[PDB]
Formats: C-alpha cells, structure tokens, sequence
C-alpha cells in the first residue's frame, strides 16, 4: 500500500522541476524561471517527459555526468560570476534568437550571454575568475557552430575562431565547423554546451578571438547525505513520511516491499 | 624555430597526432607551460615510429 502522493521527506520539500529537464534547469530556460532562487531540498522530481531543455539545437557534454553529480546536492547558491553590463564594454550583449521563445517573442536563456560584434569589429576577449566561495562552483558555456560563411563573417568578422578555456583540472580548445545540416526548431546552426566544477581555490581563465556564449550566472552547491532523482507523476501534497517512491510514499516498518 | 610543429606516433596497435596549443595558463609549481604524457605497450614483432 501507499500514498500515491509525492510529499515531504524529514520536513524538507523536494524540488520539482516541472516541465524542465537538468538543461534547462542548469543553463536558465525561459521557461524556467521559477527554478532560480537560492533554495534547498531533499529530494529532485521529474516529470518523465519533460520537453523544455536546450531550446536551441546542440549536444550538451556530458550530460549523465552532470546528473550523478547533481543526484548527491543539498543546496545551490546561485551567483553572478560575470556581470553582464561591466564586463563586456566592448561588444554587444543583447543577443536574442527566435528558437527560444518567452512571452511571444524572442529571447535566450537566464544564465549565458551571446556576444557579438560592436562598431564593425570584434576585439580580443581574455577574462580570469577566481573561487573564493569555500565550495565547489560550476560553471557553464557554450560554443558557437554557424551555417555558412556569411553568418560567421557577419556576427564575428573572422574566418577563422578559437575559444580556450583552461583551469588546474581543465584545459580544452575548441574550433568552430561551419557545414550544411538539418533545421532543428526551425534552425539550421548549433551551440554545444559544457560544463566545469571549480574547486575552493582555483581559477579559471577564458580566452576567445570569437564564437564564445560567455557565462553570466553560477551555482554554488553544497553536498549531502541523503538525496536522488525521481521519475514520477504523482502530485505533490503533504506528508512526513521517512520513505518514498515513484509510486507514492511508505508509511510501515515491515521489512519488504513489492511496490 | 617554427610556428606550427606536429609530432606522430604509429605503430600496428597505435596511430596518433599532436598538436601543440599554446594559451595563457594558470601557474602550478612556478611554471605556466604544460607537457602531457603518454604511453604505449608494444607487442613482440612489433616497430614503432616517432616522426616531429
Ligand atoms: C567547394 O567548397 C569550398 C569550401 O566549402 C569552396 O571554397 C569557398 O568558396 C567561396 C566562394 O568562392 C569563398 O568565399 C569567398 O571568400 C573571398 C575571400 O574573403 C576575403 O574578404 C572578406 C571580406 O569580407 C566582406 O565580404 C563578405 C562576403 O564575402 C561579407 O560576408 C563580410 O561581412 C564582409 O563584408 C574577408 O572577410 C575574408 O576574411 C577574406 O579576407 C571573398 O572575396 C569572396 O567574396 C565574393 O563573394 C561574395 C558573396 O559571397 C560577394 O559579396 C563579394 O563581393 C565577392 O564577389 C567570397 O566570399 C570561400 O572563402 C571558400 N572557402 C575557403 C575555405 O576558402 C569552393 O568555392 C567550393 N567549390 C565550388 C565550385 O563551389
Ligand atoms: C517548452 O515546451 C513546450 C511544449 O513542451 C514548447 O511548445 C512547443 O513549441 C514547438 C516549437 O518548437 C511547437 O511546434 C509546439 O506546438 C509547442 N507545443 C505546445 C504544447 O505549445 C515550447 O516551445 C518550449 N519552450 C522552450 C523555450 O523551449
Ligand atoms: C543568492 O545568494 C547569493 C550569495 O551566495 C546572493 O548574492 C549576494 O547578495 C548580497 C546582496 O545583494 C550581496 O551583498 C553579496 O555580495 C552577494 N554575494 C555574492 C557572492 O554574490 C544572492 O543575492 C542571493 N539571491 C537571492 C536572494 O535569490
């Protein structure tokens, strides 16, 4: 026998994502915007088909990951670690796409910047971050794979582009491809999405002469004993119950289950 | 004394290429450049060769 009711675990309320996936949780989906305050939990729940992830076409690295590092976390911080008006005065942040929209119109997600040419020209970029937090702060971003020529001529000025990024446990380069490739909601380039946890400590440094979605928000997670993810489609209601499945929650203390 | 350089290893088992990348790093034990490291187990009958 149980509930059939998602509920309350030691007198902490789980997060539910809704109709958000990791994705769109982690890189700030417009429609996610619910998800972005400083919060704790004990528990995540997800709806098995959730369809507001990565709005704009791309393949996010290491995604499982990402997950199993996510399953063991009691609480985020989030933070700004790049602001958005300061740091960039010498290209354009007002980035917008029609793959993602908000409020019938044009929009891009709450954590990255799309930066683009200023004044014809598109300067050098090095920027350094620094964690003095006392825990362990990940960081996002994204490169930038256009469709033709005239596209990468017009937003970036080069031909040819490079972003690095580099830490004491991470050091990648990467290249943009320019080819023909199916539309994918109703566009036909791609942004590909990676991901970083920096230790207490560390610095980070990234570097671009173009083709860089630089972050603006980061989360700083703290660690737990007791948590997980749940597929589930039961509601949520309240409760005190010491145990809980997909199916509802367990209110006994015989020594099995069939549920 | 070059721009761009490339080292090759190939054997029967192995075929790789490597590309120096040069970028500013972090400094951990006093220096900022990097070497990175790797090995190989070659069976008997086997050559291998080394081209840079
Ligand atoms: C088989 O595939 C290969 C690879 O896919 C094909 O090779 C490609 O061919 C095309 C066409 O021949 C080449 O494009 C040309 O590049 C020339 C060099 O560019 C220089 O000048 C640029 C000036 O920038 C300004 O103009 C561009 C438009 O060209 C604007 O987008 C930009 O915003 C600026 O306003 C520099 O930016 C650049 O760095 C170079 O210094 C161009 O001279 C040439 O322009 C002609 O065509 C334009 C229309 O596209 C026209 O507006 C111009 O007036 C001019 O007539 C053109 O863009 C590719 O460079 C080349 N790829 C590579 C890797 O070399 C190959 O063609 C294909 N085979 C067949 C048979 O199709
Ligand atoms: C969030 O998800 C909803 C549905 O899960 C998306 O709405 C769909 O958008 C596509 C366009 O890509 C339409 O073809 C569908 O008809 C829409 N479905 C519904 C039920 O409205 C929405 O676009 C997603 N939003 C973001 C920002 O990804
Ligand atoms: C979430 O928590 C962060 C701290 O982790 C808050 O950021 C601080 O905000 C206060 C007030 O503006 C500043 O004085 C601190 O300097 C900020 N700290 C850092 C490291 O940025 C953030 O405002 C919180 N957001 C909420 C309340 O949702």
């Amino acid at each position: 026998s149980h509930n059939g009711k998602l509920c309350r675990l030691k007198g902490k309320a789980p997060l539910q994502l809704g109709n958000c996936n990791i994705a769109g949780w982690v890189l700030g989906n417009p429609e996610c915007e619910s998800l972005l305050s400083n919060r704790s939990w004990s528990y995540i729940a997800e709806t098995p088909n959730s369809e507001n992830g990565t709005c704009f076409p791309g393949d996010f690295a290491d995604y499982e990951e990402l997950r199993e590092q996510l399953s063991s976390v009691s609480s985020f911080e989030r933070f700004e670690i790049f602001p958005k008006e300061r740091s960039w005065p010498n290209h354009t942040t007002r980035g917008v796409t029609a793959a993602c929209p908000h409020a019938m119109k044009s929009s891009f997600y709450k954590n990255l910047v799309w930066l683009t040419e200023a004044n014809g020209s598109y300067p050098n970029l090095s920027r350094s971050y620094v964690n003095n937090q006392e825990k362990e702060v990940l960081v996002l971003w994204g490169v930038h794979h256009p469709s033709n020529i005239e596209d990468q001529r017009t937003l970036y000025r080069k031909d040819n582009a490079y972003v690095s990024v580099v830490s004491s446990n991470y050091n990648r380069r990467f290249t943009p491809e320019i080819a023909k490739r199916p539309k994918v909601r109703g566009q036909s380039g791609r942004i590909n999405y990676y991901w970083t946890l920096l230790e207490p400590g560390d610095t980070i440094i990234f570097e671009a002469t173009g083709n860089l979605i630089a972050p603006w928000y980061a989360f700083a997670l703290s660690r737990g004993p007791g948590s997980g993810i749940i597929t589930s489609n039961a509601p949520l209601d309240e409760c005190d119950t010491k145990c809980q499945t997909p199916q509802g929650a367990i209110n006994s203390s015989l020594p099995f289950q069939n549920i």
